């Protein structure tokens, strides 16, 4: 509530990384730096999503 | 705070359909176990028999 | 409201069973298998409704 | 509250009983069986209302 | 939330009683019997309001 | 669950205005201490100087 | 949200005071007396804002 | 949450600082004084965002 942010960070630990990304207030973005990942980890969850499942999650988050 | 409402579902019965999910009212198939474990951090994961998926789809519409 | 499901399972322990049914997001459905009943029991309540009272509950849930 | 039900059961312990009744999502119903009363007691409150006060409560619940 | 009732019971312990009354979902009603007062005391607050202050509370509850 | 949002207010300063309240955005005077004690069961009771009531009225509008 | 008030008190402890002010339900007001500051401190937060930052906070609170 | 403020403070601990900034009710502002940072830290989260990631966060906070 208080942060004005709803969403989550996502990444894969699989063979081909896509780095960290996030859905923030329904907007998908890439995150370039680990400082930002740790900053957002204080206010939103951070989960794992395989590279092959990102397309379907995108569709559901639309 | 996740901006996600829904659940993962699978059956432990004879004819598995793997893992699927309802995410914000959209049904999807899940290809990898990593994704199942990731979403298990933020949404419930329940069992649904293959025979009951059609009725749950109607209710989730 | 993390599950995206509001409702309840219902059944009777009376002489003439109607099996398990549910109201899920205002939609009434039949449940065929016990696995599904136990799955939904993790996220929604499960109560008893006599066969003779189902008609009135349907009217109120409309 | 995940049941999708708002309301209460009501009855009187006074001289002229009207059995159990309920308001469920703003709809008043009669309850025919004690099994149903016990089922709804798992998800909604159960209170006492004198027969003389039911008319005024109906006006307020409209 | 669960009861589908928002409001309060009110009465005075002053010299001229007006009995018990209630605001239920923005509707003011009189309560005739103590059974009903005790029933609603399970789900809504019960406060004291002097007879001379009822008019102003009515205006604010409109 | 009371269906009431607001607060009682009074001053302990030199020029008392007795007790007043904002109830659901309506300002009222309270005539009897019984009513003050009744509403103290369901809403906060705070102090407001007589000089500040005009600005609080503007904000509560 | 029992008090019907959303907002905060603000002041600076810097060299040039602007006294205490508040945002109450999106309306900015000045507070003249400490009694009122202590009264509102029972229901809303009270924070520090430098005189030079008030203009930007006003813009964000608009 | 009674402050009427949703958002967060952000800064970087990386090589090129941009000082402290904030999103307050969907409005981005610069913060000039540390007193204001400490004041808002009483009511909103304070996280780290790399300078390289600010552009994407602005897009998501729009």
């Amino acid at each position: 509530n208080v942060s004005g942010v709803q969403g989550f960070l996502f990444h894969t630990d699989g063979k081909e990384s896509y780095g960290y990304r996030a859905f923030i207030n329904g907007v998908e973005i890439g995150i370039k730096d680990i400082e930002t990942v740790q900053g957002f980890q204080q206010i939103i969850p951070s989960i794992n999503i395989s590279k092959s499942d990102v397309e379907a999650i995108r569709k559901a988050m639309k």
